């Protein structure tokens, strides 16, 4: 399971930003400099959800993936005690530095990514939320680690899954597989400078794109197109496995 | 000497704050994220002191020093455009953090300071105006296995070219020979350890001007640092007689 952390170990300091169903703050923890993550007043549903992502995040040890210290209950709010990381998420970075992100840096990326996702496949453990928001910078050559999933993408409405299109997996609409698809759509919005595709469109627009089974564009990083592809299929056996990623991406 | 800024390449942004008779602001060089600090409308010999500055900021290198990019005139006004450092001033962060900043991420900024002097002191160069606001944090050194950062920013208008009350407003960062060298910035260093071990609240800052000048005209020392492994570097900087003052390859052999 998780640790529990009493509300006198920790002190909630500025907003940092704003996930699905929760509010990002930086903190201390009794000292340490942590990142804390308010759920909403939520049904015991979501908190469980949010509970299952504590105990998957605290029972995992790998050098890219976050650290989860534990979780408090403050009143109708639950919190996620997480590793604070210094230069935080990929995609406003990205946005931020736009034409000046060399190729050999997003490379970097793509390697620690499926290292952390080959990890988790070894393990036959699913992540469910990769996306360049969920990519930490501790270092900005760059040091990543895949935060927490947040709220599990089980629990979400319709809604709330329409709104993560493309990196949600079309399976997913209506598996450690789900996760490929994932990984395929952060590599487009990293080669595109934390620019994904569908993201300006509505969700009708987004919806239709996965009913009529349209494909995403190939990257402008050729390197990296093959890959995508490959990831990017509909078909979830179809997807190649982290093992294959990730010994592709050493050639 | 300094690049001349055409006023074509730059855009002025959000204002950031005051310096002694500036106006600091974040701009665009062309799109280059850049300080940008405005003279305020001067007398010859305070663009001077101003131009001085740009002139010896140009000349430098130093990984724990500023960059300065050059000098734009527009047109009673005089423009430094600097580089844009991530988290601003080390006084400012300090106030925010007071209680929660460990004395080994202090040492960091202390070494870095006085790696920064070194390199200026063997150049022969003088700064005149070391103090925590002057200090600019590129990198916090807040997550585990990650260390400060900083970036020692331009003097501003040069202390030969201010007025005995602007130099009154400097203690206990001036140097009391200023009053009425590289000497100088060791005790500018010396007041800047008491800062950061006090968490940006420095000894006399609240104290009135005639207070301020009495301390130094009386020679009074200023306290020794909560901090015992800086005790004795601040007590030797902060010595009234200039040639006492450590060199800044002992001071930084010392901080190791
Ligand atoms: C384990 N630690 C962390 O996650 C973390 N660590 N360090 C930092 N540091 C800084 O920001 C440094 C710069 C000060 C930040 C961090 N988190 C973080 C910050 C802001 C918003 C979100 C967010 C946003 C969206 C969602 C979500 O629902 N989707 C579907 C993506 N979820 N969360 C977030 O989480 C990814
Ligand atoms: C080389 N670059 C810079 O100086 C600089 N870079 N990045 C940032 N970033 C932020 O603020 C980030 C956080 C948004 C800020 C910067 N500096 C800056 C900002 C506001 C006031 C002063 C100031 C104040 C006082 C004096 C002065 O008179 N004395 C006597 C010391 N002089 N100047 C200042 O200069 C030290």
């Amino acid at each position: 399971s998780f640790h529990r952390v009493d509300q006198k170990e920790i002190t909630q300091l500025s907003h940092l930003g704003q996930g699905t169903r929760t509010n990002v703050y930086e903190g201390r923890l009794r000292e340490l400099r942590v990142v804390l993550k308010v759920l909403d007043p939520s049904h015991h549903d979501i908190a469980l959800a949010f509970y299952e992502t504590a105990s998957l995040m605290s029972q995992v040890s790998h050098t890219h993936l976050a650290f989860v210290h534990g979780v408090c209950v403050r009143g109708p709010e639950n919190i996620m005690v997480t590793e604070y990381v210094e230069h935080g998420p990929l995609d406003v970075w990205l946005r931020r530095e736009r034409g000046h992100v060399p190729m050999a840096w997003k490379m970097v990326v793509a390697q620690q990514l499926a290292s952390a996702l080959s990890y988790l496949e070894n393990k036959n453990l699913v992540h469910g939320n990769v996306c360049g928001r969920n990519i930490l910078l501790a270092r900005l050559s760059p040091f990543i680690k895949l935060s927490d999933p947040g709220v599990g993408l089980g629990a979400l409405s319709r809604e709330e899954r329409v709104e993560r299109i493309p990196w949600l997996a079309p399976e997913c609409l209506p598996s450690t597989a789900m996760d490929k698809w994932g990984f395929g759509a952060t590599l487009l919005e990293i080669c595109f400078d934390g620019e994904a595709p569908l993201q300006s469109r509505s969700p009708s627009e987004k919806e239709h794109f996965y009913q009529r089974q349209h494909r995403l564009p190939e990257p402008s990083c050729p390197q990296l197109a093959t890959l995508t592809s490959q990831c990017l299929t509909y078909e979830p056996t179809q997807r190649p496995s982290f093992r294959t990623i990730l010994r592709d991406l050493t050639r």
